[PDB]
């Protein structure tokens, strides 16, 4: 189609004429986001322009990664791709990438911030995060940085997860990541959901750590210092010296810490915020918890198609990553 050009916040935007009335809404991962009206579909959309998508090998691979991830995700509670385009007419001229999705009006950081949610709202918002995570996790994808600011929400409380798989943000991070364990599992995301849910219910950051050390201190204050079963799983001499040097802490009584909350919410919280990540509830199990009795339907909580992440192990030239991304743009098929 016919492109047209404009400057918005120092940044140039060259987009097809179908997208009208571009309006800056803020920063995205590795780029800027504009709200727009899609004259073809009649949809309000969000367009992200990647900044310097092919600046280095790291950027090139990251651009490919995000495009591959967005092309794969087709789920109500996960951001997906409505369109992807470039003003470039050929591979040699290919230097910019624009990604388009449904416009979402706010995020949970905007919502919780100075606005108290009812237990009914929390059930629905957390149900939707878990339903999305079930899907993401079934594709062997980990979010790794789940936090209120990457949960997009509309005025009717429909929620989508963004910025998954790209990999303070500290506040929502699993303690095994604070300890720098490289073999963490998908349940790091469940830890983050627990932190988020706690905050939705209480109106305060559960673990507002001032650094990595402070963050673990705050976590261990609630959940206790590791037991013997967990300590035996820590290979790192240094990590063990640190953890075993702290004054032992008992696990607190969650019913007391979150007193006044729905006892079912308290129960789910204790299953999510388990120190040993092997013992944490999974997204699929969490959906079946009684807290979500009014929302849960196992016939309407789909899993994802298999997703090939083998490229992640590959070390390629910028031009190779760029060409792979270009072919992914050209092969894009929009949804129905
Ligand atoms: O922090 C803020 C605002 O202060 N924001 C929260 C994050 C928010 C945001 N970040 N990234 C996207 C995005 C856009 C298109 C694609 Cl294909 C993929 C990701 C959005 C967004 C914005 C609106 N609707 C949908 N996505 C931008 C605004
Ligand atoms: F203070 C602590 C101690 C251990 C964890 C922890 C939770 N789940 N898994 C681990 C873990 C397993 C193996 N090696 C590690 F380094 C960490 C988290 C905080």
């Amino acid at each position: 189609p016919t492109f047209y050009r404009q400057e918005l916040n120092k940044t140039i935007w060259e987009v097809p004429e179908r997208y009208q009335n571009l309006s800056p809404v803020g920063s995205g991962a590795y780029g800027s986001v504009c709200a727009a009206f899609d004259t073809k579909t009649g949809l309000r959309v969000a367009v992200k322009k990647l900044s310097r998508p092919f600046q280095s090998i790291i950027h090139a691979k990251r651009t490919y990664r995000e495009l591959r991830l967005l092309k794969h995700m087709k789920h109500e509670n996960v951001i997906g791709l409505l369109d992807v385009f470039t003003p470039a007419r050929s591979l040699e001229e290919f230097n910019d990438v624009y990604l388009v999705t449904h416009l979402m009006g706010a995020d949970l950081n905007n919502i919780v911030k100075c606005q108290k949610l009812t237990d009914d709202h929390v059930q629905f918002l957390i149900y939707q995060i878990l339903r999305g995570l079930k899907y993401i996790h079934s594709a062997d994808i980990i979010h790794r940085d789940l936090k209120p600011s990457n949960l997009a929400v509309n005025e009717d409380c429909e929620l989508k997860i963004l910025d998954f798989g790209l990999a303070a943000t500290r506040w929502y991070r699993a303690p095994e990541i604070m300890l720098n364990w490289m073999h963490y599992n998908q349940t790091v995301d469940i830890w983050s959901v627990g932190c988020i849910m706690a905050e939705l219910l209480t109106g305060r950051t559960l673990f507002p750590g001032t650094d990595h050390i402070d963050q673990l201190k705050l976590i261990l204050r609630l959940v206790g210092t590791p037991g013997a079963e967990l300590l035996k799983k820590i290979s790192s001499e240094s990590a063990r010296n640190y953890i075993q040097s702290l004054t032992q802490m008992p696990k607190m009584n969650f019913a007391n810490v979150f007193i006044g909350a729905n006892p079912l919410a308290v129960d789910l919280l204790e299953k999510m915020l388990v120190l040993d990540s092997d013992k944490r509830i999974t997204a699929a199990q969490a959906l079946a918890h009684a807290y979500f009795a009014q929302y849960h339907d196992p016939d309407d909580e789909p899993v994802a198609d298999p997703y090939d992440q083998s490229f992640e192990s590959r070390d390629l030239l910028i031009d190779e990553w760029k060409s792979l991304t270009y072919d992914e743009v050209i092969s894009f098929v929009p949804p129905p």
